[PDB]
């Protein structure tokens, strides 16, 4: 329920990039390039997996900068503003993940890397996307910062659960998953309470589209805990798990933009509903000013119009 | 006379693009050599990953045009995104098949690299359609379009046949195809020009500004392929480098069109509710 202006979405956007331009430098300071080259060789397709995701996110932002300029309203404008920066961070993250010497941690389950840059992306992105849901539905400013902060610590636990021994990993990882359902349960009830046809303040998106948001987010964010579960269990390869993470990272953020584009293209029907009513009352005003009986000015006035409808 | 389309006509034109490609996919699985394809994806490990990534990029790019079709401003700006909804879908199933199927290919005489006929069979189905599609954004002669459409169809074929020829003739058949490429592009730049006139007889379904963008998007995005194969056959870049460029250039040329229809449809609604405020 922030109801922020375009200059606020710029101020939050420059904060995300400077709080990122600090994160990358932090992860470049602790770099061990001998092992980064060793990991980017033992797992060959990684530099291609992440480099392909960065290019895919480059066009993802271009689709938002078009939706931002050509936005139908100033309400839907500031919504594509947050997605413009959230998807831009996804591109500079995977660009650096695929070309830079970054900091990662050995995990206890299988000895795999923990990219931390991608975790540092989600802790910058995922809280913002829940604040984004706090505007498409206009929930309470507290009920949003609840799940917003609960989802930030959520990602942190699953990151700092890979280092832990067997049992404290299971218990910290299971603690993050329980918090996940909390975020997805409050959201489904956050949009569901905004979809009611009797709801002030009327949401900046149509009522039906909110169901698409609480559907797309639920069944796209669920992939990440499902991959970290299987891969730690040892039931899928590391790269096969990384490939899913890169595509799920794409479908989750891009899925919102295509819904924003869908909404901006749907107000055209709303325009064509207003055009109908205007031309209906316009023909109504003429009937309220004419007299329709035997007033012979062409034929009888009534049959002239009746022949027109015939 | 001129060049027009209709919704049900692009629907049957759409399903013709897929059945002439389904036939193509069968022929290339039929003549394929799986023992030789395994060697390709072995030496070039990133090939299978590139195509599968390109396919994912095109899967979403198709669905964006479906939203432009159901929520189109005009009956003509519908049958324009309709062509792209089939063009961009072929790219999704072409790259999904290139990354997951045993396909037929050829060894080029220049450097022994593979020549992906499935991709060549994609452009032969795409490029002549986008030029029929360019005959609807500008409404050129059905003869002026049939020329470039059949000249671009043989253009991609000549560049494919050039790989199998010896030294001397491959030079001239390749150069003979690039000479026709400029013939296609020169006719396009002047094809939008006739419609870009503020006093044109059949008003084009696009504004004058959006038409100059198209003749710039199609010039600067299509010129990459004749530069990739050039710098790859000469040996100035690795094969996988030219494939990654071909995997990105193939996305820009077709999503560049998809984002023009979005911005024009969006520019139309914002202009229309303004004309309602007044
Ligand atoms: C253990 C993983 C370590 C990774 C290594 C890099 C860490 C840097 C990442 C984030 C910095 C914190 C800045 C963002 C903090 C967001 C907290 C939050 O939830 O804010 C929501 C907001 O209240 C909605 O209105
Ligand atoms: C009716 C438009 C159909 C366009 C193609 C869709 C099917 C593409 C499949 C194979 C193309 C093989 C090469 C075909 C060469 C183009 C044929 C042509 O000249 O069409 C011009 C049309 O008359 C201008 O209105
Ligand atoms: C000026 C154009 C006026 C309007 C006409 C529109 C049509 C343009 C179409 C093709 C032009 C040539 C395509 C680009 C070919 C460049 C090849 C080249 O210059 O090669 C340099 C060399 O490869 C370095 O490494
Ligand atoms: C754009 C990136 C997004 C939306 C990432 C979302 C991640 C989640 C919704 C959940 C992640 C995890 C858990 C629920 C538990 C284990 C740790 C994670 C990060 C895999
Ligand atoms: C969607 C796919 C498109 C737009 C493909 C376009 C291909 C070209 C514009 C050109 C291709 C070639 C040449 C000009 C010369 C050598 C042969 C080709 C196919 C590389």
């Amino acid at each position: 329920i922030a109801i922020a202006s375009t200059k606020e979405v710029q101020w939050q956007g420059i904060f995300m990039i400077i709080v990122w331009l600090c994160v990358m430098g932090s992860l470049i300071f602790f770099a061990n390039p001998e092992a980064s080259r060793r990991v980017f060789a033992k797992f060959s397709h990684l530099q291609s997996f992440y480099g392909a995701t960065s290019v895919a996110f480059a066009f993802a932002t271009g689709l938002d900068i078009l939706a931002y300029v050509n936005a139908v309203s100033d309400e839907k404008r500031v919504l594509s503003g947050i997605l413009a920066y959230v998807d831009g961070v996804a591109c500079i993250s995977y660009l650096s993940m695929a070309t830079l010497n970054l900091y990662f941690l050995v995990d206890s389950t299988q000895g795999n890397p923990v990219w931390l840059m991608r975790y540092a992306e989600w802790i910058i992105t995922c809280p913002t996307l829940l604040y984004w849901c706090g505007l498409a539905s206009r929930a309470d400013r507290s009920s949003v910062s609840d799940i917003a902060t609960a989802d930030a610590l959520l990602l942190a636990g699953g990151a700092l659960s890979s280092i832990l021994p067997s049992w404290p990993a299971f218990f910290v990882f299971a603690g993050s998953f329980a918090t996940y359902i909390y975020v997805m349960l409050h959201m489904w009830g956050m949009f569901g309470k905004a979809m009611q046809p009797d709801f002030q303040p009327p949401p900046p998106l149509p009522r039906h589209a909110l169901h698409l948001l609480r559907c797309e987010i639920v069944m796209s964010w669920s992939i990440f805990p499902l991959v970290e579960f299987l891969r730690r269990q040892g039931y899928i390869d590391f790269q096969v798990g990384e490939a899913m993470n890169c595509v799920a990272d794409y479908a989750a953020k891009v899925g919102l933009a295509m819904i924003m584009v869908n909404c901006n293209l749907e107000q055209i029907n709303a325009l064509r509903v207003q055009q109908m009513h205007s031309a209906l009352t316009g023909m109504l005003k003429v009937m309220r000013k004419t007299n329709l009986s035997s007033s012979r000015m062409a034929q009888l006035d009534g049959v002239d119009d009746d022949v027109k409808s015939w």
